[PDB]
């Protein structure tokens, strides 16, 4: 496990990225995957059990859950990992592929051309995945720090029950762990976006 | 583990399969497999303990949970992942038993369309198993959400004793990503089956 | 991970072994392996309490999950398999260890001569350990539906309490799944035994 | 993970061994290994709490369970697969020295005997490790039956309570396994001491 | 998994670094590490429910564990160790990116100098956020034993119940461990960014 | 994974060690390895909850175990291990180190020299490790046998309830294996400081 190989491995073998993805987004993405194992390992672990209800009605507690956590931070961390991931599994995959189609048997700029707007349009994806997820998280929790009791009041839940959550301080500070290398992503990749951009424009004069 | 490992491992090492089974098809099955792990070991976890009903008598939640749920989402997902794979591991083993064959020696001709046409009716295979699966699906849970409460009435529970579903919005939007996922790979496989045909076709005149 | 290593591992590097044996015996037991894994992982967890009664004298629980299930299905299937493998393994060994013999320093007729009866004996055998466990499944568990519930009746429980089993057709989907490779296999490995004798016999002539 | 690898890293790269532990020996220490794996990740699970007692007490079950049972199956065989395969490490530590200081720089001939003495003595302890765990085993558990049902009666627990074992039958079954490894293993150390024995006198002559 | 591979991946490949961190600074990482595994492991478990009350109303014990342990041990230090692990990825990513570029084709003077520089700083980050987390560790918990019992008073629990600890002095040794840890990385990073400054000046002159 | 990588890894590539540290102290710290996961992970389980007292009163059961047990086995062992691993760990790091900064350009022999200084104070650092913690175990656990029941009392405890200890004859059988590993291994360090001290001596004159 030589650091050339994990260099390599993380950037895709693309030779139009430029040092922010290489090293930057990279290093980045590494940092969120590592947090994340811990908050899904230890933090949010069994979250279902943890959020509890002064409540004996069976079930309360349950839809209590969902009726205030339609969907828990982690899952969607971890949709949102996935998601702004893929277009960098897609360009990999076109870039190994487009090596095989060559080693098969200019043509090559324009294989150089098309893989060049396949890495801009995937880095605008993956921006755009990356507000998307920063909104939805804005839509569904409000603020950044995690409620500590709730005045549940639902179906099975007579006499409107209060609900606790567990380690709210604790997974206060995730949240704001996680929000900030998504945001410091968001940063990067515009800043791709424009350096490329501005070099480009500068290579057609 | 470079990138081109990773590519030849999932392209098969097969000649035949174009761009769209070499990329697109091997992102998607990649893509599926993360989902499916994540709401595997998350979503869908004691699956048989967070489906809870308010009663008392012992195996009544085991009974209502098996008459609404005959086949959980996560296994039927599993299924139908190991049965849209299996062609793909026979056309690879195909391929490196004929490359065995060929290393322990025209009739490399007839091995080509030989593999050509088990290329084709693995994809058609395929292609006819995720319609199968989608079918089921269909059948088993009509619509695309998942139920929050059901009214259950069977044998050892009397007085038709109502039960609910944990996390009955977080596992809607995973089933609506697996759905994704497959509608899109059978949309691939068509395609490559109707790019091959045109194209052998094509060579044909 | 490449194909041609997977290949050879589960070839066994056995150069008697027809393309019965290296793809499609191969590609079952990888089949057969995943889903044993699926369903001793989910399907048949925690089996002890999951086979539940409605009783509350404590041990007449244990005393009727071993009455109607003397041997669970996964245990048997992983028994099946080890025993199934076994001789593949052993011809695996033998086949390392004439070729370690041979690289210390015709005889090489007689090794291979002795490789082909060691062989086709193993396949005898797997085929009557696939048997075996065939008929000790039916001799076990009459048909191949799971049983929904069941009126027990042994010491510690008094009154004939009745229990019920849980993921009933869940597991009855599994069981279809995994007699179907069993049979597949009985099949295949049959048609080895005779395909080999046929060559045989027409080399000798 | 080719064949060749396997079969070295099992035989210790000893060039005394014959075929019996090169291939025989090496494929039932996987075959105990694999049956033991099984055992203890299933059968002996939480075997603390399967083993059940009709008592309300605390402390009860935990004592008679320790006076039944002083050492569980899994554990014996888990201590007996640490000792027996104890000598196999040092043979293989012992020839992997004497390669590094041949590298270093007839004597070889008196590495050889050293070698040769070494492997003899370490197969004549094997032989005594699994007959001392044989006979233990027998002390410890008289018959190969697991017992169904017992009548304990010790400090904690007042009016000499039964208690019951889970899974007797299958447990039974996995014993057959295990000490049928272990009596063929001592059979197969026995051959190799006569044949070694035996072709050294022969050699001597 | 050879001594050079493990030393070149725990320095970076950074030519820059002494003999301390490439020796000294990765075996305390490991041995941090370590230490580390084992606490989260073992000691500090399921902490939720360890960490026990005299009450019976729900929720009582969830806050008590907030309001006396807002971030539980083996989390800060989980933070603390990927915090001050960051600056190690951020330079070795910078190495290989840099051997990147030199391999697409003085400048080589200059690339060394920034690689000094960042060399440098990363140190000085590293030594930051180490005396930042033991500041932290110092505001929540004063001393450097675990507590034994505390008297909690918040709203879910009336009458002032008191709450125990689970393992404190197994805690109190794994706290003593990691501290002593975390401030000899703070003396061994002092040093070798004096010793860098001392042979950056000394050149100069 | 051939033997003379694992032999190579667990000597550490020291050229000072003798037969004594290459072949037998590797071999007793695998050994050692083995028999503390098993202890780990079945013998000392959840020792928390199967250390169990006669009482009602919550936290009464925490504060006994803690009383009677400061610091359980396993982890003495896990920080007994950790302990006297670490000056293996860096020998092998200054090896490395060594190579390296030869591998960058008389000096060799002061460099050989300094190695055989640091590996002899470092077995002597060993060894107190060893005794210390062999000291402590004696200290925290006089003789050698499990306790069966203790008479606890203390503050949440009143009666003076008595507690049980879970499977004591089979803690006894692994508390046996741990401390004759360790008694070993300090007349193996013994031996080695003594033998290279003579060696020395010898060549001197
Ligand atoms: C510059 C940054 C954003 C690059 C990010 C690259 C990440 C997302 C890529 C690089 C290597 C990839 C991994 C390569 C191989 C596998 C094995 C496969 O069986 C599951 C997916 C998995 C684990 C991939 C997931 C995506 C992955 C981790
Ligand atoms: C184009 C797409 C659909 C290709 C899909 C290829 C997938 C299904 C193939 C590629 C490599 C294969 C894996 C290769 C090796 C092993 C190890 C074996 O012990 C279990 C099965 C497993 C894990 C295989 C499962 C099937 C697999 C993952
Ligand atoms: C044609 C078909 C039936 C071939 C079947 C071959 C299978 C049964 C063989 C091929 C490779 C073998 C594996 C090779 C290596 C190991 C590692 C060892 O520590 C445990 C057993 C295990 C995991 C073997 C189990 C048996 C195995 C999986
Ligand atoms: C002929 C038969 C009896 C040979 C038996 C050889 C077995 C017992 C030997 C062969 C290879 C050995 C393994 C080689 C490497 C390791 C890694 C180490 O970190 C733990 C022990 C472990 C896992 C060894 C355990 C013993 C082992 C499995
Ligand atoms: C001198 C000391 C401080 C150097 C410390 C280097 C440590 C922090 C570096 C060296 C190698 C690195 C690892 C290399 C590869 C991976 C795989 C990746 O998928 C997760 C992160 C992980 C596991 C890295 C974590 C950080 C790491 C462990
Ligand atoms: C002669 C005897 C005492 C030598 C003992 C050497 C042992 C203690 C050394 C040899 C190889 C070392 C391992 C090498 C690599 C790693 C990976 C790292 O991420 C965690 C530590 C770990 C697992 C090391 C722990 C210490 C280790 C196991």
């Amino acid at each position: 496990m030589n650091w050339t190989g994990l260099y390599t491995l993380l950037s895709g073998v693309n030779r139009h990225s430029t040092a922010i993805g290489r090293v930057w987004l990279s290093v980045i993405f590494i940092f969120r995957i590592m947090v994340l194992v811990v908050a899904a390992e230890s933090v949010w672990g069994d979250e279902k059990s943890s959020f509890i209800c002064n409540t004996l009605q069976p079930g309360c507690n349950s839809v209590c859950y969902d009726q205030f956590f339609p969907i828990s931070h982690v899952r969607l961390w971890s949709l949102q990992l996935i998601l702004v991931s893929t277009p960098a599994l897609l360009v990999a995959m076109h870039v190994a592929h487009q090596q095989h189609i060559e080693k098969k048997m200019r043509h090559k700029v324009h294989i150089s051309g098309t893989l060049w707007w396949t890495y801009v349009i995937s880095v605008v994806f993956r921006l755009l995945f990356e507000a998307v997820f920063m909104y939805v998280f804005y839509l569904l929790y409000p603020g950044y720090a995690m409620v500590r009791l709730v005045k549940c009041d639902v179906y099975p839940c007579p006499n409107t029950v209060d609900c606790f959550v567990s380690r709210p301080t604790e997974k206060t500070v995730f949240t704001v762990f996680m929000l900030a290398a998504s945001g410091i992503c968001i940063i990067l990749n515009v800043a791709e976006v424009v350096y490329l951009i501005i070099r480009a424009c500068a290579r057609r004069a």
